[PDB]
RNA sequence: CGGUAAUACGGAGGGCGCGAGCGUUACCCGGAUUCACUGGGCGUAAAGGGCGUGUAGGCGGCCUGGGGCGUCCCAUGUGAAAGACCACGGCUCAACCGUGGGGGAGCGUGGGAUACGCUCAGGCUAGACGGUGGGAGAGGGUGGUGGAAUUCCCGGAGUAGCGGUGAAAUGCGCAGAUACCGGGAGGAACGCCGAGGCGAAGGCAGCCACCUGGUCCACCCGUGACGCUGAGGCGCGAAAGCGUGGGGAGCAAACCGGAUUAGAUACCCGGGUAGUCCACGCCCUAAACGAUGCGCGCUAGGUCUCUGGGUCUCCUGGGGGCCGAAGCUAACGCGUUAAGCGCGCCGCCUGGGGAGUACGGCCGCAAGGCUGAAACUCAAAGGAAUUGACGGGGGCCCGCACAAGCGGUGGAGCAUGUGGUUUAAUUCGAAGCAACGCGAAGAACCUUACCAGGCCUUGACAUGCUAGGGAACCCGGGUGAAAGCCUGGGGUGCCCCGCGAGGGGAGCCCUAGCACAGGUGCUGCAUGGCCGUCGUCAGCUCGUGCCGUGAGGUGUUGGGUUAAGUCCCGCAACGAGCGCAACCCCCGCCGUUAGUUGCCAGCGGUUCGGCCGGGCACUCUAACGGGACUGCCCGCGAAAGCGGGAGGAAGGAGGGGACGACGUCUGGUCAGCAUGGCCCUUACGGCCUGGGCGACACACGUGCUACAAUGCCCACUACAAAGCGAUGCCACCCGGCAACGGGGAGCUAAUCGCAAAAAGGUGGGCCCAGUUCGGAUUGGGGUCUGCAACCCGACCCCUGAAGCCGGAAUCGCUAGUAAUCGCGGAUCAGCCAUGCCGCG
RNA sequence: GCCCGGAUAGCUCAGGGUAGAGCAGGGGAUUGAAAAUCCCCGUGUCCUUGGUUCGAUUCCGAGUCCGGGCACCA
RNA sequence: AUGUUC
């Protein structure tokens, strides 16, 4: 029991918020929760699509969300028929009307819940964890990182015992509070139940 | 292997390997260099005999000759056939078979060679012995005799204790001890010298004499291989022990007493018999050790030391040590004093246990010694080194760890969590620190997971399919504690055939059917996530190099310094990473920006409160900056740093946060959530009313209020900060002793409100008392929240418990800290908050 | 008879204002647990009688029951 | 001085 979240300990400073607007005591409970029946809807739906955040603006009661995800094609359509149908969804569950704009990550490789998505994703697929692993890290820091790191929780390779792979490269001083260090986590849901996958990508000071 | 995802069980499919076969068991060889001739070993793994002496035996320097046994050569005989091997052939092949061919050690016979081994003969002098001359020595034996000390005896002198331990007592002592002195006895051992020396080993220590063994050196004088080893045998063999005698001071198994202890048949104390001593005779063992058989040769050196010799600043021999070449070694280590390189000979080993046991035999007076198995059993036993961890090991060093302090807990009442008991239920989890005012930041119903009873089932919730009706919605009627069951009505916007009949229609809602939902049911060793904890401790690693057969090591051992693996110095390492620190927030000094709702210094006015003009200066507010860095000075130091000083609001990390390395704990949580697997399906799901989680003979944790005079009460008067609030904070009136109730402004809040801050200060009262201390308990009468305060709420208003400072123990804190005093907040209708998180 | 002493909790024993250790039970405390160890409980006609005293288990005098020693018993 | 165990 340790190790304080790289991003709330950020937040001020080096990293920022994915939700930024004001309520009052008499609001904020709503909004937050639409806010978050709205990044749930997302977060199921542009699964394929690799999304790493889900940013909420939002100014005159009026709600805008940009979607950074790896896969545009994905989101959009051919010709933009399914993101017809996601402003429409968004605008079903929340009784408002509700801009959804797409944003490309530029580099996935860079991006610590892709990166760690993608892991998860082949595990999922009963890949070799260790390996899995070590890759991840390699194509982290061949695009440019400072320093990289991923863990695999445990019932690797389905074990009864529980176990915890990590591996890792470069640079991550997560006391380091300039630092920059995004940070990641996706499932694997198994036969043999869950296990937890971190990603931290350190990529620069100040 | 098998514990609920089993490539190891059983079956299936699939595969691999052989195939008229494939497996099993048994036995032999292999692997097994694990009986080692080829081809092993004994310092610590199993293994050097306890040491001499020596028999058989094994082995034997240099030269010359004779012999020709070994040995080698040639011929020749023999080595049957079959088999094996090569070739060619017969059965259609092959198996099987034929024919021919080459082998083959052995042994006989003949002839020959003579290097080596043997043998006979002669020779040599390098091995061995001897002569002469010198030497060192706890080498042995017998005799004596010297002083110190202990004990005891006889005295003297002197008196109250001595002795002894962790502390004591036993014991000795007034019948005179202890300490001191004189006289004497007797036994044992020899201080200093003294570390080395001698001996084959065991072992050997005053001095003197006699007897006696080993050994070294020199001259190079004599003999001339006379040598090495050595199964047996013979002798020697520490200590204990045995027999017969002696002797007996000190010591001291056993034993007796005293302590210690749970016991203490021990350790500590006081005594004490064998024995320890001597003679003679036995015993024959041992960590009898260098855990290393003896002899010889050969392979760098350095250094200390014993003892000889030397045209003596070094050489030369013999011993004893330490370090090391090459080499060996599993490693540790060994290394001209080999565990190296070699030859000879002896001894011994062959997994661990059983066991040095049994049986037998030999020896012994006995104790016992020697020789020495097997059954059965295990899958190891084991050596060395490595990383850890641990220590009632060491050094160095830290933390409110102790210590120094100040205040508490443990006692009393009560609050609260827990054990337990109880109950229909007293849901569930947390268990040393790190569970127990913890999950719970709010249990009357709700919560709520439990109990009772009454009710519901495609369901309180989801996705979707079929179908007659209904298709939104909304209202009452019975029966009920409520759920619910039964009921009867108001009444279709919408897509659309349409100008309508009438008729399609999608939301949506009820009925039945189908899939499915639901489960706070289990597993925190199936999990994720999050947390605790060691510990903000100073650590944990890596890349390359180098060291090591290797695990691994170095780096990161050392010296200094720091809060710190912080820094410096050093160094087979040079760097790096996760940590430390820094970057982030708060607090402290100042500046710039800004001047309302905040401030009010100087004006002017004034119903006093900055109220109005003015103004933002100061205070604030809050955003951006500056500022500290051992930077400067003195001293110490190689440096890092340290001591001190100055300036500065602030130093030596300025004070607090946030922040928790690799990992540990099969830590915690399936009951926040998620999740694999297991389980429930008119119930383990769901709804309700009521009860329970609040029970109380007990025990424990954390708290609160106290026991009072540095106090308590009453009046009056001050000085905060951080928060909170428009179905809420509530000013101010009024009524009420009061909780509160009626009114009722202001405040989307730097505006108005909660708000009185309390302790403090000033008056007065109490006068040491179970009290004007303390406010438990209990009776009544009220208030408020809420559908409802019986179980079970808080508050107000008129009994007065225990408790006179708390046993063993035990906690917190190092400075604006502890102590004490109040204030606010989250949760929340209300509140059981004395808790929590904050603020001063 | 005479002189001495004893009688205190369930047992074994300490002692002019006051009743105690010990053993056994039970709570605590210590330990990570368990033992060992430490602490706190509840227990009396203080043999009986009269005296002294404000107070007696304590001092006095008597008496009973024991123990020691000595008398002696019609 | 002593001072056991899992
Ligand atoms: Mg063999
Ligand atoms: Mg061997
Ligand atoms: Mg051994
Ligand atoms: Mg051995
Ligand atoms: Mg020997
Ligand atoms: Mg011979
Ligand atoms: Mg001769
Ligand atoms: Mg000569
Ligand atoms: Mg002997
Ligand atoms: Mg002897
Ligand atoms: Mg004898
Ligand atoms: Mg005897
Ligand atoms: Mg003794
Ligand atoms: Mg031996
Ligand atoms: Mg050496
Ligand atoms: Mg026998
Ligand atoms: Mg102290
Ligand atoms: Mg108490
Ligand atoms: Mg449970
Ligand atoms: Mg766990
Ligand atoms: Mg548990
Ligand atoms: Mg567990
Ligand atoms: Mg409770
Ligand atoms: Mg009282
Ligand atoms: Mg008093």
């Amino acid at each position: 029991g340790n190790k304080i979240h790289p991003i709330g300990f950020r937040l001020g400073i080096t990293r920022d918020w994915e939700s930024r607007w004001y309520a009052g005591k008499k609001q904020y409970r709503h909004l937050l929760l639409e806010d978050q029946r709205i990044r749930g809807l997302l977060e199921k739906e542009l699964y394929s699509a690799g999304l790493a955040r889900v940013d909420i603006e939002r100014a005159a009661d009026n709600v805008a969300v940009t979607v950074h995800v790896a896969k545009p094609g994905v989101v959009i359509g051919r010709g933009g028929e399914r993101i017809r149908v996601l402003r429409e969804e968004l605008a079903k569950l929340t009784g408002k009307n509700v801009a959804l704009n797409v944003q490309e990550v530029q580099n996935p490789n860079l991006s610590a819940p892709l990166v760690a998505q993608r892991v998860a994703e082949q595990i999922e697929r009963r890949f070799a964890v260790r390996r899995a692993i070590k890759q991840a890290v390699q194509r982290v820091m061949e695009s440019g990182a400072k320093g990289a790191k991923v863990i695999v929780s445990g019932r690797i390779g389905g074990a009864e015992q529980a176990r915890t792979e990590w591996a890792a490269q470069g640079r991550v001083p997560l006391h380091t509070l300039r630092a920059n260090i995004d940070y990641g986590f996706a499932l694997a849901r198994t036969t043999y139940g869950v296990l937890g996958v971190k990603a931290y990508i350190f990529l620069g000071e100040v």
